[PDB]
């Protein structure tokens, strides 16, 4: 997948940066733990798509819910992500 | 450009998604107003940041999984209309994620809000 | 009260359902609970005490939904042929990323109390 590429440079990036930077092992913890938060969703959303995949051939309102449910899910905890870093670097 | 057009796209497949889950159900409201006034209430009482963000990333996070479970019920749906007879596990077992969430956000807010105060 | 409690008896019977169906579940199950118990006994930080736990919590809301994810494949998948075998594969990861997390989170913060 190229946006998982897209994405996945998006989080280890933003892991390698949190570790460079000196701080608190704690805030570490966040800022790792918030980018990965992320990660773990859109392969639940790479999970979904899957499942969704198997059964039906037509659209449905039933079956882009889903997705763009999905699609949302991923949204929320990049915005997380986003809040995260931005109340926890205000400080510094 | 066309390596960024992508990315507005699943901003309105998140935003035609997200009103979807918001509008189709109703239960869906009762946590986001919990939601939106925890974060608030985290917002305006005076924290350490490290702490506000851990209440808001338990608050945050209870609506994040619920949105999933929003996906779940609608695809369970799908098979509702394929197949005769559903198993309700799925549904079941989508209930019983969203409610350990907010445990972890009670807890987070019990455990932080008493260490302050 | 009555309009959402029912779901709390859904989770009971969702998760005594998740808990006796799935014995592989006990396993990540046993370890988050003395997790807890151990970040519980350590006299720590609070936030830290937080964090450790929000840590190993976050490992068990996502292992659920992968219980979740297999029984929708499970009436599917029942006499058919799924060339989409991956979703229980993609389930799988993610809770795999959570316990690395929880490594990596009780790793790092139990450096910086000792």
């Amino acid at each position: 997948e190229a946006a998982f590429r897209q994405e996945g440079v998006a989080v280890l990036l933003a892991v390698v940066i949190a570790c460079w930077l000196d701080v608190d092992a704690i805030t570490r913890v966040l800022l790792i733990s918030s980018v990965m938060l992320v990660m773990i969703v859109e392969i639940l959303n790479s999970a979904i798509e899957a499942v969704v995949d198997r059964i039906g051939s037509e659209y449905h309102e039933l079956s882009g819910r889903a997705k763009d449910m999905g699609s949302a899910a991923v949204l929320i905890a990049i915005i997380v992500a986003v809040i995260t870093w931005c109340i926890l670097l205000w400080s510094h």
